[PDB]
C-alpha cells in the first residue's frame, strides 16, 4: 500500500534506515527481517516462513487464518511490553503486512518484499488502518 524502495539488496535498506531507527518496525519476510537486522535494527515483530520470544503458526499459502489473526494480535500484546516476538509460520505469510497494520500502533513502519523490485515501506495511520480493516 505504502512507498516502494528500489535498488539491488541490500542499498535500500540502507537508504531507509535512519526512519527505521526513529521508529518501531514491523518485518514481513525473511529476506526483509534478515536485511533489517544487519543493519542494526531490531524489528519489534518479525514474521517469517519457516525454512526474542518466538511464536509458531500455521497458515496455508494465500490465505488469512483466525489463527494468523490471533499471533499477529498476541505478538502486538508483547511487544507493546517491550518483547521483540518472531512469528515462524509455517505455510506461508503473504497477507501478513495487513493484520500487521490493523493491530500496529499509529507510527509503526510495516516493511514486506516486493520480488525481485524492491522493499515496501508502510507508515501506519488512520487511512491505512481504515482501508487494511476493508480489505479484510
Ligand atoms: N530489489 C529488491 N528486492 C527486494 C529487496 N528486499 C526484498 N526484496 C524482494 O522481496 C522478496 C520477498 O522478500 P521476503 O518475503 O522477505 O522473502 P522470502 O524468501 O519470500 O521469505 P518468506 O516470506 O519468509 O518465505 C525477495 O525474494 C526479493 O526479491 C531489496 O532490497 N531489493
Ligand atoms: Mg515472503
Amino acid at each position: 500500500l505504502g512507498e516502494l524502495v528500489r535498488g539491488p539488496i541490500p542499498e535500500p535498506y540502507l537508504k531507509v534506515r535512519g526512519e527505521l531507527e526513529k521508529h518501531p518496525v514491523v518485518t514481513v519476510g525473511d529476506v526483509v527481517t534478515e536485511n533489517v537486522l544487519k543493519i542494526g535494527v531490531k524489528p519489534i515483530i518479525a514474521l517469517y516462513d519457516l525454512k526474542a520470544v518466538f511464536l509458531t503458526v500455521t497458515n496455508p499459502p494465500g490465505t488469512i487464518t483466525k489463527a494468523l489473526l490471533d499471533t499477529v494480535r498476541k505478538a502486538f500484546g508483547l511487544a507493546e511490553r517491550g518483547r521483540n516476538v518472531h512469528i515462524l509460520v509455517s505455510g506461508e505469510e503473504d497477507l501478513a503486512a495487513i493484520p500487521a497494520v490493523l493491530y500496529a500502533p499509529l507510527g509503526t513502519l510495516v516493511l514486506y518484499g516486493q520480488p525481485d523490485e524492491g522493499v515496501v515501506l508502510i507508515k501506519v495511520t488512520p487511512e491505512c488502518k481504515r482501508r487494511c480493516a476493508k480489505i479484510l
